[PDB]
């Protein structure tokens, strides 16, 4: 398991709302194109934020984490988030939220 | 049941007049041709503006709602009523009044 | 589905009226010649901007689309339709909506 | 693939309105005397600008394209055009359209 | 080569019409008296002017080129042609069409 | 492998995006002309920078490096990246974006 | 080898743009009249910002080195290159590349 905690920004970008919520180690959900249709970890992420975060636009935002240097990269690809868990050593998810 | 907020826009587009109505969660209120014709959410919604607003014309207003760009939108239809709900979260239906 | 958003401009080129309508990502809503005899999607556009912007003629204006330059490109032909969602990379379609 | 802009001039050589097409970096859509009697890509243009600006005479108009100078030169010859191509450096060839 | 840019002058001296054609640096196009009977640069030049301002006569106007004291002098000998060009360091031949 | 920071500049050359994205040291991703046709680094990147950077237009944009004295030097063939990475001594390349 | 960078000035004598080539110590790249007729190192220079600074014409710029006073000259001969180079005491060649 793994918990990922979220930082709503607002217009100061000051936190706005806190929230996290349980993740799978798991690479993806399904298997099944039906339920996997190419993206996983994202899509799921993504979906979560959305239902936590109704302050906002549904699918209307950008998730930014930090990188090495510590710069904002808006990911949007499965691929990017099995990168953003290779920084962080512990079981801890960091991801700042803004909306569209 | 669902509280629609509505605000007054005069010439200034400046608050008017302020009120609010208990809406039920249906989808119509009357099901027969006699009481429904096509319609049901949008004739209910600005029949009560109406009632509410007698500063303006009965109907000779429209109403507009925000989208996800946050642009007004004039709508006249039970299909933009829909639309307009999976917009907002809450219980709270917040619509612009504009007389004609 | 692919909300398109039209801007009215009135004689300040003001925008007078703003509203949206839900459209399919699919090429043409039907295939025979009784319901596509060339065009589809500029047909189809025009169609709900008439019913939506009443203000003006039903069928007496013209859609210009900003280019990758910037400037308003009159557009009335499917070919050209496919070529104005290239430039944007969102679900958004925005035009600029003029009466002849 | 070149775009070429072409910009409408009324009385007060005010930009009336602006549109685009797409065209082929090659010299000439046809080889055979049927379909290429001499021109091709000034025939080609002047073809399409018509259609795009019925807003005046279908061929009754003079393309006039800036020089190093800066100054208008009324092209009609598609020795001209490869020139007037020889200016611009990027994809886009701007143009100055005048009905006669 | 030696780009010629000509203005055309109306009843205001206001330019009507711009263009320019590229031109060789060789004293004349033929040597054979059935090509060169006298004249050459001349003769060549009033030739593109006419096919390029066809909104006066072929070979009812004169071109005057500016000199060391700015004052017109309307030219029409290659001897004058000759030393029209001593004056112009560039590659640029700028002088003042005018119809009869 | 090597990570490139990409920093988008608005209208006040302020960080608007940021995105980073891994690349290999190797010269170029294929070899045949139907996929290396002359460029290889330029382009890839190019094309990286595009998908990530949406805000602007796909193939409108200059990317600059800052060079031994620290100023700009809007990039746009291999001979160049080669010459880019000769600077960073990391295994992190930095560039500004702009959009044209 | 020495690296030569290149200012562009618009109208407001602002940097427009940067860029930097690798320059040979050497005097000429050839030695044939069919590659050397005369000029060399300023034929050579002057290729390059053209290539380097497409904003303005290929030809039509005049490159202005700071003197021994700080004044703007105008380069434009290979003896005048030499003398340019003979200020520099490192391997980097300023000059202010300016559009005619």
């Amino acid at each position: 398991s793994l918990t990922v905690k979220a930082y709503l920004l607002g217009k100061e970008d000051a936190a706005r709302e806190i929230r996290r919520f349980s993740f799978c180690c798991s690479p993806e959900p399904e298997a099944e194109a039906e339920a996997a249709a190419g993206p996983g970890p994202c899509e799921r992420l993504l979906s979560r934020v959305a239902a936590l975060f109704p302050a906002l636009r549904p699918g209307g935002f950008q998730a930014h984490y930090r990188d090495e240097d510590g710069d904002l990269v808006a990911f949007s690809s499965d691929e990017e988030l099995t990168m953003a868990m290779s920084y962080v050593k512990d079981d801890i998810f960091r991801i700042y939220i803004k909306e569209k």
